[PDB]
């Protein structure tokens, strides 16, 4: 998932790598 809560200046090494 890109946004976990409201995470706009962080997406993971998992959503779009």
């Amino acid at each position: 998932k890109c946004t976990s809560d409201q995470d706009e200046q962080f997406i993971p090494k998992g959503c779009s790598k």
